[PDB]
């Protein structure tokens, strides 16, 4: 029962220097309550463009979420959602960077806005996809309906909408609960 993990972060202008902070933390968080289990984990900052921050094989090497993150770049541009999704499908799950034949995929998609762009996700459908919608571009429900395309089903279970970034810290414990020896 492997699970190769895809962190999909935004790095969009929209985020201050301490929120976004916040959501390299978050990812942190995760991969230092799952060390030395059988999940494996890469991340990609996503924003008008993708970047692979670091890759299955990177954390394999390193084990460690501090040293992996260290040296992100806050790219500062737009939230093309859609194009990073297949990204993360097509350029990241792929065994030449460290992915495991026949693990279960999951991507924890993390965002502040709305998708700038458009299409479809069908490449990433195998992908068990949950999505974190935080702060003030998802008042309304209108806007929260947007992120559930990007996401497993149902939307109750994979769509998680933050009213602030600090709540970041209440959905990781939240997450804790449901931690078990299998
Ligand atoms: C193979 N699958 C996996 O490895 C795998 C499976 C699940 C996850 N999870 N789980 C959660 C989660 C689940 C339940 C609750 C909850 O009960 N809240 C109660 C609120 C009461 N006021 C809160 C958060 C989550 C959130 C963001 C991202 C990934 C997440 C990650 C990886
Ligand atoms: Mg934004």
């Amino acid at each position: 029962g492997n699970v190769d993990l895809v962190f999909l972060f935004d790095g969009s202008m929209s985020l201050q220097p301490d929120e976004f902070q916040k959501i390299l933390d978050f990812m942190k968080d995760v991969m230092k309550k799952l060390s030395n289990t059988s999940y494996q984990f890469a991340a990609v900052q996503f924003s008008t463009s993708y970047k692979t921050e670091f890759d299955f094989s990177d954390y394999v090497k390193w084990k460690d979420p501090d040293a992996l993150l260290k040296h992100v770049k806050h790219m500062l541009l737009l939230t093309n959602t859609f194009g990073a999704i297949n990204y993360v499908a097509t350029e990241v799950f792929r065994e030449e960077l460290g992915a495991r034949p026949d693990a279960t995929k999951v991507l924890i998609i993390i965002t502040d806005g709305e998708a700038t762009d458009s299409g479809n996700i069908d490449a990433a459908k195998d992908i068990i996809r949950y999505i974190i919608g935080i702060g003030k571009h998802f008042q309304t429900k209108e806007s929260q309906e947007t992120l559930h395309k990007f996401a497993s089903k149902p939307a109750s279970e994979f769509v998680k909408i933050l009213d602030t970034f600090e709540k970041l810290k209440d959905l990781f414990t939240e997450l804790q609960k449901k931690i078990y020896v299998i």
